[PDB]
């Protein structure tokens, strides 16, 4: 379902292993920032979804350091799981940099993403 | 700094440890919505700000469904800690629902949060 | 390049001019929600943009009352213009309802949208 | 009600006109950011709200050129109006500054504002 390798249209790539638990765990590499190599990820999702036809339900969060670099910032992803030979996750995402109390009307940008699998 | 009890002014309330390796962890209970007791939280944070007065960077997500019911929907928090005589959590949120394929341009809301400590 | 027709795969679509004083005026037609034929648009954008190859920014808002009907709602758009062969406008939104004080926090949707011309 | 001189804690101020008509028509001026004097200001309300004790919806836009100064940005805001004899509006806000199709997915800002009377 959810476990495995997804992609999105930057070029970033993500896995995951999502557990009876609820509980999403894995890392995360992405193609533009400033970042360099994978970082560690951690969210939770629905896992008792609706009949009806409609998606899952889940969000993970990513703080941009590890043992190269570290942006002094963080992203949190929202959205759901539609399942199907042709499986997608559809989301919005914030980013908040850390900044001091006089600069932080700017502190936080927004937009979206779809990743396939 | 971050690990204690905080609250928000709507009566919600969370509880979290900051671990030296980066994580969140702890539980929340919310004052609105479809919901009752206790809900499993977890997340990530800075820990090695910068030290030129800026706050620290973070975020967490929670999921609707515990023992006693299911909403299926989830939340994220995004923003930043900032510490002193009166340490504050300035975040932003998002709320997302599962909904059917037509559905879908309403299924997410936004909003701000202040949360404050013991 | 955007004054003309565009349109939003819902099926959405809208008329609009842009004129050398910065303004834009025109009319909004909905698919989808609480809403019946068309409604006043009107807005702002950059009318003197970079020249290397950026986007010109721009913004809208609707309020949901015509003639026909009132949602007692309104929406804002916000993003920006990209011309050539293919010319599309890529935005993200806000509709905020009204509600009570204890209701608010659930008064906002947040979503994104292209629109195509022609 | 909705027409007149208000303020942010920011130290940003907005003067307004409302009209019979649902139409929104002033000024604006920032604190903060590449901005210098006043800017043209532009939006909609809903001129029939309910008598519920629910508030009234309204937006409005602004684009960061005059006669001094050009950001090559906008900014909407999105909110309601409260009144009695300590009104309030209520907003969330949305800036994008114009960008390469390299650089789109750091284009916009997101963050909120109140404004008193
Ligand atoms: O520059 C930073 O502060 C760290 C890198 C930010 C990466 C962002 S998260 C949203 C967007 N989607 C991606 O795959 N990468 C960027
Ligand atoms: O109703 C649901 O779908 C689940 C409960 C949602 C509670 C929300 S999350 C945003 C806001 N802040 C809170 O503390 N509680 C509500
Ligand atoms: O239901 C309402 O409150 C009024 C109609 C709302 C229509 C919305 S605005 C966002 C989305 N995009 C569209 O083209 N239509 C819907
Ligand atoms: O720097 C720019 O691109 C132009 C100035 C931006 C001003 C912003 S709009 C949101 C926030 N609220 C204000 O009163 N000012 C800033």
């Amino acid at each position: 379902g959810i476990t495995g390798t997804w992609y999105n249209q930057l070029g970033s790539t993500f896995i995951v292993t999502a557990g009876a638990d609820g509980a999403l765990t894995g890392t995360y590499e992405s193609a533009v920032g400033n970042a360099e190599s994978r970082y560690v990820l951690t969210g939770r999702y629905d896992s008792a979804p609706a009949t009806d036809g409609s998606g899952t339900a889940l969000g993970w969060t990513v703080a941009w350091k590890n043992n190269y670099r570290n942006a002094h910032s963080a992203t949190t992803w929202s959205g759901q799981y539609v399942g199907g030979a042709e499986a997608r996750i559809n989301t919005q995402w914030l980013l908040t940099s850390g900044t001091t109390e006089a600069n932080a009307w700017k502190s936080t940008l927004v937009g979206h993403a779809t990743f396939t699998k």
